[PDB]
């Protein structure tokens, strides 16, 4: 007996609307008690006042509770919901639905696609980018690879991280307790949860020593990242919810999955190399795409090939929501789909204004 | 006579930015007499409210009428200044200079880049989005054909527009005389402005009959479009500037236009279609690019290629504004250069959720 | 037969925060099944886009239920929830809770707070913002004006209602079915839903006659107004919910509700006439101010009291959220509370750039 | 000779606009060589990408020179232009003109409105929001105090500052030459321009002492602010233009300025304060009213009197727009007139969420 993985790309009309993963229930094709992770395209802002993450959430968690004939917090407690909201441009609300079997098949040469999940405890706010988070994500890193069955961190080709922010209340109840945050600003608290949460996916998976993680370097050494961390900072959490996705030989999955890593916000070139890993070698098989994840990020230039733009200027427009806009863009334009995943703030994801994208490919 | 067109893409520092073409006048690069038309890319919102574009339009023409000798006046009168505002996404601030000379060089076996230049009367506020600015829209394409010299329609690549909008003040000013406006909805003025000025365009340039355009079809009937059309509203201008780009055979230009139109926001092929008609027919031959210039917009339909997004539904970000961060997103992972010319909103500019695309190319 | 209103304004950490509520039921304070109507401020952006009301309306519905020991379907067709986003500015989230209960004591002299609550059928797509809808509003406000035992129509101070808007899939159903709707447009159908909801108030309450009203008058005639009624719209239901506010001698309320209309958004001298209109003479007391209920809109001038200001012309703020922020701050500089209710788009409630306002005060 | 400074209040049209300044110099009744400030409201976004303010500045600036005869470089060198972006709310854009004349008029029994201006150096990126900007400033404020003949700082009711802010090349600039800035952000460093300039006022002014501040101090310790300081930051200026307002006993101007502090956003009583101090002591005399200018700002707590709201955690409108259009909305809906001068960001300026108030009136 081995784990089969199955992937669906569910596109969804509003944050609420669970009828695409109930349509695929009631036909049988998935077994909700069999569900381990869920990843979302929420269509809010996808910055601190997003709230379409959480009744993203709740909806499915109230959806699964109702099925599975158990409690909302019993399915919150086993079952990953990472939500990132934020869908600018082209992009397409949708969410991705992992589920995972236990199929009885020989063990065919060649490694399919594996998926681990792990939960840390919850943070404190004063512990948000720092070297608390860090090391507590790098644990349950290591806790989800175990899961997955999942031996060499080179089979490791996209994890997926969900972790809170800061918000002037909780910077209000720190400073009446006598504790200081490690930044006064709500939107830049959540570039340090998603950069002390890349740095532990790469001490994780030893993509940098520990001797160079520190937290004078959190938000500042943009030559210490990971190749395949995706970190996205929510209101509506408290702890790091972990999605480990790769390959393992122990797998019955009829998918792999490949990666690469974006240069730059239009590297065009990465999106076709993560397509090549993942088994896709041609625009004739483009079809066997089941899901593209990408992280996006203004560069700290303010330049794209030494091209100035306005995303750190504009006090209109977050420039995570225009990063957003255009790598969706750019896969878009190159698999033909705009239904992708594509998340903003690349803290020590990638280099600096770029990112890791991973493709989740049929066989 | 023999002609000959210069263009010259200048990257810009702020809106009034004037340095670059500065420094190619000091070096004699340009003469400032012989400059005809300028279309820039402005860092302002792109919307009703975006004063960005007189900043520029009124800094070069500061500058060119201390450079001439001669006043502000005359050389608004003589140069045509389109600002189109919004740089979104990773698009860069530039200008384009049109420099146009008499040279006395025989005219290649081909047809070569000409460009011609011609302005409307101003126009009553009760006059946006109405055959009263079709129909003379459509007389100063024509007029601008001739300055053009180019008789085929067919040989017609990009006519850009800049045209007027409605502000609440002067909405109130057409009521104060007992007139009534298109629409009481300022940034849906712009639409209807730029829609009244791209059929001005297919009307002169014979791609649609007139027994087709009627008030009522004006923003309504969407199989009514030019395919080279490209319009821009703003509150700077009382008129429409008209800039034809074309071949002509009586021009010496070492630069030619071809155009393709894009079906939709991700159309890459529309982008490869209208280099190769411009000449570039291989990734190694993209350093012949001068510039692309590019119609985006929303799809009424709010989906692309069947996937719904949020563009018309964001009520935080205006839809010309995410058309625009798409579309130069798509152009620029093409020909990996974001300092292309994007402008949104493309009203009876190529089909639905489409606009025309052109580039401009060394030979 | 007789009837006591219980008002309660609780402060919120979140749309879908219920612990304000939940701790007056746990306290004894609240009898769930008491509740007839929650009326809410959430903070999402209170346009087209705002999920924080279904996430607010899905959050409570969830919470009563399982109070209560029924189903969330049963909750939404017994409790009205009109939840109004947009909290701009200094105004504080929070929900509103009406309680009414059957007191066996005699009605205590004078008039005192009643409440009624109606609900409509569901509209088609091709009857919002017309007169199907003014109609039917019109006999819903007559109808749960004797649910609130009310004669006079003199007695009634605020009328409070949610409405339905159009969205696109409702758009295109219309057109199939060989219907047209009133707007091809999601934001001003919000307008016109507003409007026709209104006009059935001051028909139902005779501030204006039914031969006055018609498909042409709706929002054109800013002379037709109604001095009490409260309209706001929302995607997640397809009826109107009518709450009608107002004071009885049938009626064993320690509170009393009295109401004004302000002039325009500043009008402070409007918020002072209805807190005298509610019994509180003096700055002193303040504190028996239960809830401060008010509209508020940009006027179509473009201009307030002959100076003009930027709300129709700016691209980046929708108009409805600045006349929100206005509004509330200048009834905080008053009552020196900025956790009041505003709610934004007053056609035809109060005149062209005003709104009504209604105080509701202890006794 | 004796001094008479006249103060008018002009609306605009747009950033542009110069026909209101135009009408008071054609009908004689400003003599344009007597200018010696002009403090304006232009309608952008009030933050770092407003190009609105030099578009004003180079508007004016470019007529004053061809009216006076002299370049526009000689304008700017001796005319102060503040321009103090967003005009949120129902905040009317409009610029306050200050004309100093030296005339042969008795003088008035008591202190009459005066006015100086001074200028510093240049700052380097490396001193903004440091004490090389506060004690520059210092100095600066002490030289335009004299220049306006006041001798006592209690008779110095309003010192308005434009200050610099930090772009990603002036960072550069910065590190090429070994330097490092006070904050990598550009948004965060008008914060810190604005902070080291109010203190510079209050070390000038004796409103504090010179050993309590200190870099550690600038934007942190909340008890050092000045009660008279209002401090703007732009991008089209490199130095501090200062503007010291208040009454002399050498003065035969027909104006009085008197002023007080804003506790919080909502504190309509500080208004009325400033009015009284300024000799207008009535609801009839506000007709009395030149210009009231108040600085305004989110409190850091989040809340306002205990009732939260979401300026800090809104990231879609910046925390600076929504304090102007409140704290605008609250001073109109007391003096009924929304043309009023409100700029936000008020480090060190009045107690953290307020700032100083200061009403001009005619005697
Ligand atoms: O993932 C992103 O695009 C940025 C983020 O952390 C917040 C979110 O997704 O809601
Ligand atoms: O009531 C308002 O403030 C505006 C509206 O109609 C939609 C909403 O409530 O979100
Ligand atoms: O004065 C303000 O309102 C805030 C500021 O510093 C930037 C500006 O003025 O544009
Ligand atoms: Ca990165
Ligand atoms: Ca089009
Ligand atoms: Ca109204
Ligand atoms: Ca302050």
């Amino acid at each position: 007996h081995m784990q089969k993985v199955e992937v669906f790309r569910i596109p969804t009309a509003s944050p609420d609307d669970i009828s695409g993963l109930a349509t695929l229930i009631d036909s049988g094709k998935i077994n909700p008690a069999e569900i381990v992770a869920i990843l979302g395209k929420t269509e809010g802002n996808g910055c601190v006042n997003d709230f379409t993450r959480g009744f993203a959430t709740q909806s499915l968690a109230m959806y699964l509770a109702e099925k599975l004939g158990i409690s909302r917090e019993e399915v919150v407690k086993k079952v990953a919901f990472i939500m990132s909201g934020g869908t600018e441009g082209v992009m397409t609300p949708h969410i991705t639905v992992f589920v995972r079997k236990d199929v009885a098949a020989p063990a065919a040469p060649g490694k399919r696609l594996a998926v681990g999940v792990a939960f840390t405890r919850d943070f404190l706010p004063e512990e948000l980018g720092r070297m608390e988070q860090v090391n507590e994500v790098a644990r349950a890193v290591k806790e989800a690879m175990k899961d997955a069955q999942i031996d060499d961190p080179r089979d490791v080709h996209f994890v997926q991280i969900k972790c809170p922010l800061l918000t002037a209340e909780r910077i209000e109840d720190a400073k009446r307790r006598g504790k200081d945050v490690v930044v006064n600003d709500t939107y830049k608290s959540m570039a340090y949860s998603r950069g002390a949460s890349a740095l532990g996916v790469a001490l994780a998976l030893g993509e940098i020593s520990a001797d160079k993680i520190s937290n004078e370097a959190i938000c500042h050494d943009w030559n210490l990242y990971s190749s395949v961390a995706s970190t996205s900072a929510g209101v509506e959490l408290l702890n790091d919810e972990i999605i480990v996705v790769g390959n393992s030989t122990n797998s019955a999955s009829d998918l792999v999955i490949g990666h690469s890593v974006m240069k730059d916000a239009i590297d065009a070139d990465a999106v076709r190399a993560a397509l090549k890993d993942a088994g896709i070698r041609s625009d004739d098989e483009m079809d066997r795409i089941v899901n593209v994840l990408a992280k996006a990020e203004a560069a700290s230039s303010g330049t794209v090939r030494g091209r100035r733009n306005t995303m750190l200027d504009d006090s209109d427009i977050n420039h995570t929501r225009s990063a957003r806009a255009v790598v969706n863009a750019v896969i878009a334009s190159v698999v033909g789909d705009p239904m992708v995943y594509v998340s903003g703030g690349a803290e020590h994801q990638g280099p600096d204004g770029g990112g890791p994208i991973a493709v989740i490919a049929r066989v």
